[PDB]
């Protein structure tokens, strides 16, 4: 009838959705965007947890149900925004089961940043709920005992998951009631519980009395358990230890009371008194001691009597020896009972409410990735240019390949004219000036929108201070500055970021304005172009040598090279690779995701095959140009004159120049606006926002 039962464990309300839709904000920068479920499923947790644990309960179904079905959400959640948990404050405060523990240093009441600690405690309350739910229960009704036996091994195991997981997950040291000495010890008791039922169980169904001996004591044997846990640890609720040891008792006293009606069928007459001696003992004591804690009355006339008529039997008729308690043979121990582990889900209907969203360290992993991707993008975009460059450099530091096109004096050689048809009709001179022009603009364009931006800032600011500085007291709440603090953190940012963009441009100007002299040549039709090239008397060991004709074969070959870096710098911008399902994979076949091992050899798979094509460029090149520095050496006495070609070859050394620099400088300008024009566009947001925090007060 007096079955140890569990209190449960009180906890403070706190705002869920506040700390959690903030690191949505961080997560999707949309309105309408699944930003939205992922709100409707925060708020609906607040509902769970105020619904579960903001009260004492109805002891029931669903009231576990739902304790069981919010410690599901809880772990189910973990795994996606309290890894490292930098600010993230959801703070948890949980207060004692059992209030006189210790009265040294914290004790009633713990508040700790870690959800470790949160789960634990709905854990200890599931448990400690499904205890109390075991032990209304009728044990005559045989649907009764079936619910007491699976809540008691479910209490039991909900314990000893707690003590396994406590110490390893918290930031320090625990409570008194969930600390592993405890928590193994209830744990026991649920288990003894149990097993008390099993005897109870077998008792009904009037089974062997052998069978039901062997599990009253196994019974027993846990109660002993029990105490032996508790008898020199402060692990203590106050009643909880006499019943323990009465349960023990009565538990040891059935033991031995059946094994009495065994041993007295194998006729052991002397067995069977010494048995019931004992049980009778075992009992008076109980009636006595603990009367207050349990009923035994019925038990122990059923002893009484039973002794009464064995030494009845026996005096007169048997004549039989007793023994010496020692002497008698063990009753053995069955046990039919274990500790339910606690696997996830451990609600029945379950929905994990943020099944969608993706893991932190997959996410996290997932964007160091894209990094390994724009180093080895960018890095190898940044060795052809360079190599490209400087090859384009010495051809023309060389005169080449205008030297060898060069038949007569008279005419533009074809590199240059076809050169010079491409500087034409990209727009000419005209798109630099064009663009040369409107870029200080473009630049100045957001010097404004940041400076109105910042300066609302800085009106608002002032208004804010002559207010309080004449005022009743009635404005009081945050002074603006202390409000705009990463506003201007960003101002101070975006200026630095134009301050270096303004010098940039004007390294560019003054390169641009001692280039285009040269330009405004190459832009001209033929007639005047050829005119303005002043023309000298051919060398004339051009006509096919071996000193010549190998040249052109250098550059037709370097000519493509070059050519092919396009198609490359494409390819290397065109892949890419969703790596999100690689990770999730690894994730959930193995612990945690080590990246480095996976994302590397991924890469130099992905792109691999193109890292070596472009060392291959690379490496070419300096091949090509020494076996030109070296060719060109042989080339400059077999092409000879002294003042008519002197001009005539320093003039085209300028132009060949000038269209590089011609190319050199569009696709920088193009690639420059086009990044002015996406600033613009980022300054708008903060146009707008420094705006609604100005709508904000």
């Amino acid at each position: 009838a007096t079955f140890i039962s569990v209190q449960l464990k009180k906890t403070s309300e706190v705002d869920l959705a506040k700390p959690l839709v903030k690191f949505i904000q961080q997560t999707y920068p949309s309105g309408g965007e699944e930003q939205a479920q992922y709100c409707r499923a925060a708020e609906e947790l607040s509902k769970l947890r105020r619904a579960a644990v903001g009260r004492p309960l109805d002891k029931h179904e669903g009231a576990l149900e739902t304790l069981l079905r919010y410690y599901d959400q809880i772990c189910s959640i973990e795994p996606k925004f309290p890894f490292s948990e930098n600010q993230i404050c959801l703070t948890f405060t949980w207060k004692d089961a059992f209030d006189k523990g210790s009265l040294f240093g914290g004790s009633v009441k713990l508040a700790l940043a870690s959800l470790g600690y949160e789960k634990s405690c709905v854990l200890f309350n599931c448990a400690a709920l499904a205890s109390q739910i075991a032990a209304e229960q009728n044990l005559d009704n045989d649907e009764g005992l079936k619910i007491a036996a699976k809540h008691y091994q479910f209490a039991s195991g909900a314990f000893l998951h707690i003590k396994e997981t406590v110490l390893s997950a918290l930031s320090r040291e625990p409570t008194v009631d969930i600390s592993p000495d405890t928590v193994g010890t209830l744990s026991l008791i649920m288990l003894a519980q149990a097993q008390e039922v099993f005897f109870l169980k077998a008792t009904r169904d009037k089974m062997k009395d052998a069978i039901i001996a062997k599990l009253a004591n196994q019974a027993a044997d846990y109660f002993g358990d029990a105490f032996k846990q508790c008898q020199y640890k402060d692990t203590l609720p106050k009643e909880v230890f006499p019943v323990l040891a009465a349960k023990h008792c009565i538990m040891q006293a059935n033991a031995e009371y059946h094994q009495s009606i065994l041993a007295k069928q194998q006729y052991y007459f002397g067995e069977e008194i010494a048995r019931l001696q004992h049980a009778a003992e075992l009992i008076k004591t109980v009636a006595s001691r603990y009367d207050e804690y349990v009923n035994v009355k019925d038990f122990s006339d059923k002893i009484n009597r039973a002794l009464a008529a064995a030494k009845k039997d026996n005096d007169f008729i048997y004549h039989d020896r007793v023994p010496d308690l020692k002497d008698l043979d063990p009753i053995g121990k069955a046990t039919l009972v274990k500790s339910t582990p606690v696997n996830v889900p451990i609600s029945q209907k379950f929905t994990d409410l943020f099944e969608k969203m993706v893991p932190v360290s997959v996410q996290q992993s997932l964007a160091a990735y894209n990094q390994r991707k724009a180093d080895l993008v960018n890095r190898s975009i940044a060795q052809m240019r360079e190599a490209t460059t400087l090859a384009n450099g010495v051809l023309a530091s060389l005169n080449l390949p205008a030297a060898i096109e060069d038949v007569s004096g008279d005419t533009v050689p074809q590199s240059i004219l076809t050169k010079s048809r491409s500087v034409i009709e990209q727009g000419g001179i005209q798109t630099v000036d064009q663009l040369i022009k409107e870029l200080p603009e473009l630049l100045q364009r957001n010097r404004e929108i940041l400076d109105e931006s910042l300066r609302l800032l800085d009106e608002e600011e002032a208004t804010d201070n002559d207010l309080r500085a004449k005022f009743k007291e009635r404005w009081q709440r945050t002074p603006s500055n202390e409000l705009y603090k990463p506003l201007r953190a960003e101002g101070t940012n975006f200026r630095t970021v134009l301050d270096k963009a303004v010098q940039a441009d004007g390294q560019v100007k003054e390169c641009y304005q001692s280039h285009r002299d040269t330009i405004v040549l190459l832009c001209k039709p033929e007639p005047e172009l050829n005119a303005a090239i002043p023309s000298a008397n051919p060398a004339k060991t051009m006509q096919g040598s071996e000193v010549v004709n190998v040249l052109k074969s250098l550059l037709s070959n370097l000519d493509e090279v070059k050519k092919e870096r396009e198609g490359l710098e494409n390819d290397l911008k065109s892949v890419n690779f969703d790596m999100t399902s690689k990770f999730l994979t690894a994730l959930a076949q193995d612990g945690v995701i080590n990246e480095e091992a996976l994302s590397v050899t991924e890469l130099d798979r992905v792109y691999g095959g193109l890292t070596t094509k472009v060392q291959e460029s690379l490496k070419k090149q300096e091949g090509l140009l020494k076996n030109i520095q070296v060719s060109h050496q042989e080339f400059s006495k077999m092409k000879q004159s002294n003042n008519e070609a002197n001009l005539r070859e320093e003039v085209l050394k300028n132009l060949a120049t000038a269209y590089d620099n011609f190319v050199e400088l569009v696709a920088n300008l193009k690639e420059g606006t086009k990044f002015y024009n996406e600033l613009t566009e980022i300054l708008v947001r903060f146009q707008n926002k420094c705006s609604d925090i100005v709508f904000a007060r």
